C-alpha cells in the first residue's frame, strides 16, 4: 500500500489519519496476519506527508507527527507530538513512557473487589492519543493460535484527539465489531449459588410469574453437577460435569420445563479441574484421549490442545446441550498460566464463543474479560464483587469506562456477589442501576441470607424491586436497537458524558454517570439516604438544553450542575425535550416481538428514533408537532402514542400520522405537589415543616424563595429544597 | 475591642471606659496599626454624627421618640421584627445590625442576619443595594459595620468633625437616591428642612447663618461649600453607587483563607455564567456551607 | 523552535528544514547544529533587545539519545553561553545532579503554597550544601495550588530574605501575588521592612559569595559543620548558619492565637548569643523555644 512505510528495521501503516501501526522487525519481515486483538487492517486510503532523511523519518498527518531517528525503539528513538494544545507539555508520546490523560478501559474482573480497583488504560485521553500495544499471538485463518508474530515490537498509536466516538468505531474495525446480542440476553435474569431441585427451581420459576416479574434467563449454578458426592481423593466439586441426580433425576426433561416457559438455560462451568475418572462423560473422553483409565488419569484441563478442546465441546459438554443447555457460563478463577503463553480465559472465550453458534443464531457465553479484542465474545461477567455501597458506588462508572476498550456488555452480579453486609436499600439502588446497565442479572453468594428475591425483603422495598424488574422487559425494545447499533455501527449501549460532551469539563466530573443509548441520561444514586430527608441525592450535570426526569416529568434547565434527591424507590433518569421512547406495553407477555410499542414523547423540541427489530425497522419522527410512524414492512402491531402526560391514541394498527399541536405540552409535576411529599417525608421538626410551606407558599419572588431556604439551619434541606425551586423557576 | 466601637458610635452615648488593668486601655493606638486606623475611623464618624444625633435627642425630649427603637416599633405586624434581636432603627434614617460575632477566619469576615423590611435598602457606607423583603446574611471584613439606609433617605453629617466649634459651620447632606425623602435638623438656634421631590434637593431654614451646606448623591459631591437656602436639581445627576459586584467578589475571594483552587474557579465561573440562577446554582455546590453564603449576599445585592 | 515563531525562518534556513511542510526544529541539547541555532538565532535576537541571562523552566523529563540528561545539557550549555555577553553572568535552572553547582542559579520550582512546604525549606536549603549546591533559589510564599494566608506570606519572604536568594514569584492565579500591598498594612509593613533588609545584607552576601567562589563554604551551613560533636546540631533540621556571624532560626509554623506569637526550638551553642534585631540576650549552651511575633523572626549573633 501508498499507506506503508518501511524504515532502517521498523514498519509503519498510515490506516486512518488517526491510527498508526508501528512495528519492528529483527528478522526484516513484517506480521500480516491476524492476532487474539487485531483481526482487520484493511482502511480506505489517508493522505499524509513524509519527511525521510538519512538518517530520520517523520509521519505528518492531520493530527499526529510521529518521529523515528532509526536504531532499537527507545523513549528517545522513537516519539510522537500531537498536533493539539489539550495539555501545555502533555502533546508527546515517548515508546514505552506513560503520559497523564489516559480516561481508562476496563480489567478481568470485580472478583473479592470492595469499591474500587485500578482499571488498565483504554484508547480515550483528554490529551487526544494513547498506544495500544498488540502483544498477542498470531492466528491462522480459521482462528487457532499460530505462535509468536514476526512483528516482535506491534503498537497502534491513537492520536483522535476528543474524538472518542470514532476512535472507538476504527477500534471495532481492527479488532472486530461486537457481535450482535440475541433479544434473550436483555432481559432479566435468576441466578443463585443455592442446591436447587428440579422441583424447587421451577417452583421458583413459576413464583416469579405469579410476583408479577419477567424473566429472560434461568441461570443454574454449580449445585447442578455433583459437589460434596465428589470423593476427596479426585480433588473439590468445584468443577463438574455430572448431574447431581438427587436434585436433578430428569435433566432434559427439566430443561424442557423451562422451555416451556420461554426461558433460556444456561449452567455454570468451573473447567479448571478437567474431567476427572468420577465423572458421567470420563469413559468417552479417556477414549478419545487415550487416557489411563485403571489409574485414573485426568484430562487435565488444556485449551491450548486441539483434542481436549474437541473432547470438551463434543464430549462434555455436547451431551449437556443434547438435554436443553442453550449456552455457557464460564466461571474461570484459576490464573492465567498456559504453555503457549496465551491466558486460558482467552482461549475460552474465543473457542466457546464460535463453539455457542454452531447450535443457536447469534449465542453468547457468560464470561470475564480477556482483554483488548474480547469484546468479540460478549457477555462479560465481572463476578465476586463484594456487597457494599462502596461496590456498586463504582459500578457506574466502571461500567462507562470499559467503553473506552469497546468492551460494552458487562453483566454485573446485580446487588453484589457475596461477603459484605444486608442494606435492602443497597440491595434496591443496585438493581435500579442493573435496569439501566448493558445486563440486568440478578446472582448471589452460596449464604442463605443473600437472595436477590424482591420477596425476601419488605413490601416497600418488594414492589419497587418488581417495579424495575418490569420496567427492564419494557426497555427490551429499546436496548436490542442499541444492540443492533453496537453491532452495526460500533455505537456502545452506555457512554460516558464525554462521548458526547468533550469539551465540556463537567462531563469528566460525574463519574457514575452516562448516555443510555441516544434518548436517556441516567444518574444512579449509589450512596445511602440522608435519613432525616428519607432521600437519597446525586450531583447530576444537565448539558445546555432542556430536560425532563424521565418518570415524574420534573424538569431541568440546563447547563447546571445540581443536586437531586429522590426517595429509594425512585432513580433519577432524563431525557430531552423532544426525546422519543419505544416501551414494550406487555413487558409479562410471553412473544418473541412486542405486539404493541408505546411511543412516550417528551415535548418542546423535533425528534425522531428508529426501532430496529430482527425482521423490521420502525421510523418515529417528531417534527413540528407532526409525529409519524412508519415502518420497513406492515405488522399486526399496535402502536401506543403518550404525550408528556396524556395517553393520545391507544393501540392503532400499522403506518399512520397524529397532529399533538392541539394537545396538552406540560407535565403533571408541579412545584407545590413535591414540596409538600419532600416536607412530609423528612424526619424533621414539624415547627420548621410548618414554616417552609407557609413561607414558600406564601413568598412569591422566585428569587426570594430562594432567599429564605438559604437561611435553613439544616444544609442538604437546602439544596433539597433548591432543587425544586430550580425546576420551578 | 473594635466591633464593640462600631457599635458603641450607633448607640445612645460613645463612652470608652475600662477597669483597673495595667492590660485593657480602650485606647487605639494600644491595638496594631489596622485595629487602630478603624477604630480612629470610627471615633471620627460618631462626631460626623453628632448633627443626627441632637436633632434625635430633641425628638425624644419633645416627641418621645426613641433614638433607638426595636425593629416592631416600625415593623409591629412582621414577625421577622421579633427575630433580629440585635438589630434596630437609629433615628428615622438608619437601620443598623451591628456584628457581635468573632470572625469566621475562613472568610475573614464576620456576619449578622438582617431582616430588610420592604422597600430598597443600601449600605449606608458602600452602597451595596439590597430589595426587601428578605431576611439574609451579610459578612463585613471586621473595619466595616452593617448600617442601612432607604431609597429617599437623607443623613446629615457635620463636615469638619475635628473642628472645635459649638455647630458646625459645614454639614454634609446625604442623599439615597431612589424615592423622595426628607430630614428636618433641629438645633440649640434654628431648624433646617431637607427635602427631596421628584429630584430637587431644597434647603430652607428658620433662621439665616453663614453655615456651608456640602450635597452628596449617592456617590458623588454635586455641590461644595454653598451658603444659605437653596434648591438643585439632581434629576440630571447619577442616581447610581460605584458598587459592583465583580469587585466585591474579587475582595471577599482575595481575604479567604481558602484553597487558590477555589478562589480560581469562583471568580472564573461566576464571571462566566452569565443567568442569575446558574450563578445561584453554582455557588449552591460549594462546600464551604459559609462561603456559599457570603457569595449568595452578593448575588443577591447584584440581582 | 515550530513554523509559527518569529525565528523560524532563520533556523530553518541554518538547520536545512522543509518549510512548506513546517517542520519544527525540535529541542535536541545533543545536537551541536541545534544548540548554535539556539544560542545565536534564538536567544540572539532577544540578547540584542537586552535580555540580560535566561530562566530555564524545563519539566518536560530526562529523555535524550545520548542518555545525558537535557536538563545537564541545557544548565552547562547555556551557562557557558551565558559568559560570552556579560563577565559572571548566571542562569535560573533546576538541579542537574552533582557537579551542576558550576552553574548556577538553582531553582527549585513549583513547590505547593502551605505552611507544610515552608517548614521544609530551611532544612531543604541548608542540607544542599551537603553536595555542594548552595546557590537555591525557591520561588519565595510558594508557587501554586494550597491556601491563602498572609501570616505564611510574611514567614516565607522572612525566610527567603535569609537565604541564598530572594525571587518572589508565583502561579497563574489572580489571587496569589507576592506584592506586600496585596496584604493589610500590617504585613504589608512588615514585608516592605524584611525587603529593605536583603538589601542592606547584598554587601554580606556579595563577600561570602566570594568566599563561596574562592574557598568553597557554603553561605548557607547546617549547625553540625561548625559543631560536628554537639547532638543538637543534628536536631535542629530548620536552624542553619548563614555566613560566618549570623544563626537563624526561622518560624515555619501558624502562630498561636492564645500567645499571637509563632515560636521555634533553638539550639543556642556554647557561648554569649544576642537576637539581631533586638540585642535579647541568651546563654548558651541551651535548647530553648523563642517566640516572636509574625513581624519578627529569630537570627541571632554572639558576642564580638
Amino acid at each position: 500500500n501508498n499507506n506503508i512505510i518501511k524504515f532502517d528495521k521498523a514498519r509503519f501503516t498510515v490506516l486512518t489519519e488517526h491510527l498508526i501501526r508501528i512495528e519492528y522487525s529483527e528478522t526484516g519481515e513484517f506480521e500480516e496476519r491476524m492476532t487474539q486483538m487485531v483481526q482487520n487492517r484493511e482502511f480506505s486510503e489517508v493522505n499524509f506527508d513524509i519527511i525521510e532523511k538519512e538518517e530520520t523519518i517523520e509521519i505528518i498527518t492531520s493530527t499526529v507527527h510521529l518521529y523515528y531517528n532509526g536504531g532499537e525503539f527507545t523513549n528517545a528513538s522513537l516519539f510522537a507530538d500531537v498536533k493539539f494544545n489539550f495539555s501545555v507539555y502533555s502533546n508527546r508520546w515517548y515508546f514505552g513512557e506513560k503520559s497523564d490523560g489516559n480516561l481508562k478501559g476496563t480489567t478481568r474482573t470485580l472478583d473479592m473487589i470492595d469499591g474500587e480497583c485500578p482499571l488498565e488504560d483504554g484508547i480515550m485521553s483528554k490529551n487526544g492519543f494513547a498506544v495500544l500495544a498488540d502483544k498477542g499471538k498470531v492466528l491462522t485463518e480459521v482462528g487457532d493460535i499460530a505462535g509468536n508474530s514476526v512483528s516482535t515490537i506491534d503498537l497502534y498509536l491513537f492520536a483522535y484527539g476528543r474524538d472518542y466516538r470514532q476512535a472507538l468505531k476504527d477500534f471495532y474495525q481492527l479488532t472486530g465489531n461486537t457481535p450482535k446480542l440475541p433479544r434473550f440476553a436483555l432481559g432479566n435474569w435468576w441466578s443463585r449459588y443455592y442446591d436447587y431441585s428440579d422441583k424447587s427451581y421451577l417452583a421458583l420459576m413459576d413464583k416469579f410469574t405469579d410476583k408479577k416479574v419477567p424473566l429472560s434467563v434461568s441461570v443454574i449454578d454449580m449445585d447442578w453437577h455433583k459437589v460434596s458426592e465428589v470423593p476427596s481423593r479426585f480433588g473439590s466439586g468445584w468443577t463438574g460435569y455430572s448431574w447431581n441426580k438427587k436434585l436433578f433425576p430428569n435433566p432434559e426433561n427439566f430443561i424442557d420445563e423451562l422451555h416451556q416457559r420461554k426461558l433460556k438455560v444456561t449452567l455454570n462451568d468451573h473447567p479448571a479441574d478437567g474431567i476427572r475418572a468420577f465423572e458421567d462423560p470420563y469413559p468417552q473422553v479417556a477414549q478419545t484421549l487415550d487416557l489411563n483409565t485403571e489409574l485414573e488419569e485426568a484430562a487435565k484441563f488444556d485449551f491450548d490442545n486441539l483434542k481436549f478442546r474437541k473432547a470438551y465441546f463434543e464430549e462434555v459438554h455436547g451431551p449437556l446441550e443434547k438435554e436443553g443447555v442453550d449456552f455457557w457460563w464460564i466461571d474461570w478463577q484459576q490464573g492465567a498460566i498456559s504453555k503457549s503463553g496465551v491466558d486460558p480465559l482467552w482461549l475460552l472465550n474465543h473457542y466457546q464463543y464460535q463453539n455457542a453458534q454452531k447450535k443457536h443464531k447469534n449465542n453468547i457465553i457468560l464470561s470475564r474479560y480477556a482483554g483488548p479484542g474480547s469484546h468479540r465474545y460478549p457477555l462479560g461477567f465481572s463476578g465476586d464483587s463484594v456487597i457494599s455501597w462502596a461496590s456498586l458506588d463504582f459500578q457506574p462508572y466502571f461500567t462507562s469506562t470499559a467503553s473506552n476498550i469497546g468492551y460494552t456488555w458487562w453483566s454485573h452480579d446485580i446487588g453484589g456477589h457475596m461477603q459484605g453486609y444486608k442494606d435492602a436499600e443497597l440491595s434496591l439502588r443496585w438493581l435500579q442501576f442493573g435496569v439501566f446497565s448493558p445486563i440486568n442479572r440478578l446472582h448471589s453468594s452460596k449464604s442463605e441470607f443473600t437472595s436477590k428475591e424482591p420477596w425476601h425483603f419488605d413490601a416497600v422495598i418488594e414492589q419497587s424491586m418488581i417495579d424495575f424488574l418490569q420496567l427492564r422487559h419494557q426497555l427490551i425494545p429499546y436496548l436490542y436497537s442499541a444492540n443492533l447499533i453496537t453491532a452495526s455501527e460500533g455505537r456502545a449501549l452506555v457512554e460516558p458524558l464525554y462521548y458526547e460532551y468533550p469539551m465540556e469539563e463537567e462531563a469528566y466530573q460525574h463519574r457514575n454517570q452516562y448516555l443510555f443509548g441516544e434518548q436517556l441520561m441516567v444518574a444512579p444514586i449509589t450512596e445511602k439516604m440522608n435519613s432525616l430527608l428519607q432521600m437519597g441525592s446525586v450531583e447530576v450535570w444537565f448539558p445546555e438544553g432542556t430536560w425532563y426526569d424521565f418518570f415524574s416529568g420534573q424538569p431541568y434547565d440546563g447547563k447546571v450542575s445540581l443536586k437531586v434527591y429522590r426517595e429509594i424507590t425512585e432513580m433519577p433518569v432524563f431525557a430531552k425535550a423532544g426525546a422519543i421512547i419505544p416501551l414494550d406495553k406487555n413487558p409479562l407477555k410471553k412473544e418473541e416481538i412486542p405486539s404493541e410499542i408505546i411511543w412516550k414523547i417528551f415535548p418542546g423540541a423535533d425528534g425522531e428514533y428508529l426501532l430496529l427489530e430482527e425482521d423490521n425497522e420502525t421510523k418515529a419522527e417528531f417534527v413540528n408537532g407532526i409525529f409519524t410512524v412508519t415502518s420497513k414492512k406492515e405488522s399486526s402491531r399496535k402502536h401506543t402514542i403518550i404525550y408528556g402526560e396524556h395517553e393520545i391514541v391507544s393501540a392503532k394498527r400499522g403506518e399512520f400520522s397524529i397532529d399533538l399541536n392541539g394537545k396538552e405540552e406540560n407535565f403533571d409535576w408541579n412545584f407545590s405537589t413535591a414540596l409538600f411529599r419532600r416536607l412530609d417525608i423528612a424526619e424533621i421538626s414539624y415547627e420548621q415543616k410548618d414554616e417552609i410551606l407557609q413561607q414558600l407558599s406564601l413568598i412569591e419572588e422566585h428569587e426570594k424563595q430562594v432567599a429564605f431556604i438559604k437561611t435553613n439551619e439544616n444544609q442538604e434541606l437546602q439544596n433539597s429544597l433548591f432543587e425544586l425551586l430550580y425546576s420551578g423557576k
